[PDB]
């Protein structure tokens, strides 16, 4: 009973795994009575992410009404409060809408993320890996600019707007997570940036020669007469700008913390470079940037003797499931000839950007291990606030050639 009260943030934040452990041995599923259900075991986690009895129409759910009443506080700007009720082009939706949007978007997205763009991912990774030896904070000087540079290039942001995009990208990044520890002027400041980047994205799309890249390809995509509207194109641009920022930056920070804590596993990478991909999957497993994915039951349901009611919110603990996805799951091992993970979700909503995040993370680690013999981060680590995401706020790293 005192286990439930334990998720979250009484510096459950700083280390949640032993508590995730308690959950799996004792209380695999429970009503949070903050509001939602909480799910901790690999098998049910997979099961719920995959099932067509669970969806993501979050704006039309009672969940935020409930959360807000419980918190006694107004919702901060959040992806999927959508824009004006319409959370749809944010993929916080179910078939047949999600199906239509996913198909059109992923067709353009892949064409903008092929091995032709690889050189610029490497360039961004190596610059960042290089910045690490003369930075004060690896979060704001290295992890956060790397995905901003990459996405700017994927999207075809013109040279002149790079400064504008990077500023927007900064205000919007926290709109991925829920955080009720956000003053007013900052909600506003962040709201303006949702509005201004949607304004800008429309205009770039309707205005022919957007450079080669995603904005332009989102315009050209056509599946037998079917095609994205211009508000769909701009909302998708924003979704992609938010989706790929803090997930990627948190993971760069967490990767760093993890090789600091396990110097031998790093040694393995620098000495065995054929394991670079397996190591990335392992970081993402051991320290995922998102500890939860969310679902809404579309139907009264049974998931392992638990009784879920139409319209209940279900919090899927990706971070917990992962710790039992492989044998000895509490050991960080980059040599796992395996790497089963929930960090990208499963089923129809499987992270669309996951080949790109993997590419980014792999080039980053490859440059990292080729450039440096050791990395050490100063302990203890301060983590960003928020409900579902986990990664460091600041980071001091010592590095050696
Ligand atoms: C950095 C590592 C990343 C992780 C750990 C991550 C994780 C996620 C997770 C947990 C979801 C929810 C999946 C579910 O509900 O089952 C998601 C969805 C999504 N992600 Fe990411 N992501 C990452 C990087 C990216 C990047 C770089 C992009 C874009 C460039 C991206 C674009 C999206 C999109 C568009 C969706 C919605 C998919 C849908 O509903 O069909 N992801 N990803
Ligand atoms: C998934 C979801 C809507 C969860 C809850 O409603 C709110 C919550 C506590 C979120 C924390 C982080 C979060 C939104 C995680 C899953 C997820 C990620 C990582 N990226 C996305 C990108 C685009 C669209 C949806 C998601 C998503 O749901």
């Amino acid at each position: 009973l005192a286990l439930a009260v334990n998720p979250f943030d009484p510096t459950f934040k700083a280390d949640p795994y032993p508590v995730y452990a308690r959950l799996r041995t004792e209380l695999p599923i429970h009503r949070s009575a903050l509001g939602a259900w909480i799910v901790a075991d690999y098998t049910s986690c997979d099961k719920v992410l995959r099932s067509r009895l669970f969806g993501k129409d979050f704006a039309n759910s009672t969940f935020f009404d409930h959360l807000t009443s419980m918190m006694g506080e107004d919702m901060p700007p959040f992806l999927g409060l959508g824009i004006d009720g319409d959370a749809r082009p944010f993929m916080l939706t179910d078939p047949p809408e999600h199906t239509r949007l996913r198909g059109l978007v992923s067709d353009a997205f892949t064409r903008s993320t092929t091995t032709s763009m690889d050189d610029i991912v490497l360039s961004a990774a190596s610059s960042a890996v290089r910045h690490l030896e003369h930075c004060t904070d690896a979060v704001s000087e290295v992890a956060e600019p790397f995905p901003v540079e990459v996405l700017s290039s994927i999207l075809g942001i013109p040279d002149k707007d790079r400064g504008r995009f990077s500023e927007w990208s900064n205000l919007v990044a926290g709109v991925l997570d829920i955080n009720f520890a956000i003053p007013k002027e900052v909600a506003d400041r962040r709201s303006a940036a949702i509005e201004e980047s949607i304004d800008y994205f429309r205009t770039l799309a309707t205005s022919g020669n957007a450079p080669e890249g995603l904005v332009r390809r989102l315009s050209e995509v056509s599946h037998g007469g079917d095609q994205l509207s211009v508000d769909e194109i701009a909302a998708t641009c924003l979704l992609i700008t938010v989706a790929g920022q803090e997930t990627t930056s948190n993971t760069i920070g967490n990767m760093l913390i993890t090789f600091s804590r396990h110097a031998d596993q790093f040694e393995q990478v620098r000495a065995n470079p054929q394991f670079i991909e397996n190591a990335v999957a392992e970081v993402l497993r051991f320290e995922p940037p998102a500890h939860e994915a969310g679902r809404i039951a579309l139907e009264d349901c049974e998931v392992s003797g638990a009784n879920i009611t139409k319209g209940d919110a279900v919090m899927v603990l990706l971070a917990s499931g992962n710790r039992e996805a492989v044998e000895r799951g509490d050991t960080f091992s980059v040599t796992r000839p395996d790497v089963s993970s929930l960090s990208y979700g499963r089923g129809i909503h499987h992270c669309l950007g996951s080949a790109l995040a993997n590419s980014m993370l792999q080039h980053f680690l490859r440059e990292l291990s080729q450039r440096y013999r050791s990395i050490e981060v100063a302990e203890p680590i301060n983590y960003k606030p928020g409900m579902g995401l986990r990664g460091p706020e600041t980071l001091s790293v010592a590095v050696s050639r």
